[PDB]
């Protein structure tokens, strides 16, 4: 029971939608970040057990990762792009909170966040 349940990636009670913005988030934004050399620690929930970070889920109570975001986008979990943008920002913020300055995971998150902001800068207008 050492790791928490992951964030939900489906919910039969949550209304679902496709928008051009959510298609762009999957096809352009997530695709760009996912194949980056720094993506791999962010491609699934933090395994606090295997990594021996027992305080991770004592400190981080709103976990998020690109594995979860990928499944949410694939499952049409989101109603709008802003929900998905908030998930990316949660993932980056958690990294900046939990880790100390000089930690390479912070420099990796900063590089992914810079690329994230470049890609969402041209988020297309809603059709
Ligand atoms: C999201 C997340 C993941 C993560 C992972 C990981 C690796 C595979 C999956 O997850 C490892 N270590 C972390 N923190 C380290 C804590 C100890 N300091 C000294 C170095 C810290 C550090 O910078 N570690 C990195 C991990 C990636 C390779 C370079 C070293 C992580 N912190 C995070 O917020």
């Amino acid at each position: 029971s050492m790791n928490p349940p992951p964030p939900e990636t489906s919910n039969p009670n949550k209304p679902k939608r496709q928008t051009n913005q959510l298609q762009y988030l999957l096809r352009v934004v997530l695709k760009t970040l996912w194949k980056h050399q720094f993506a791999w620690p962010f491609q699934q929930p933090v395994d606090a057990v295997k990594l021996n970070l027992p305080d991770y889920y004592k400190i981080i109570k709103t976990p998020m990762d690109m594995g979860t975001i990928k499944k949410r986008l694939e499952n049409n979990y989101y109603w709008n792009a802003q929900e998905c943008i908030q998930d990316f920002n949660t993932m980056f913020t958690n990294c900046y909170i939990y880790n100390k300055p000089g930690d390479d995971i912070v420099l990796m998150a900063e590089a992914l966040e810079k690329l994230f902001l470049q890609k969402i800068n041209e988020l297309p207008t809603e059709e």
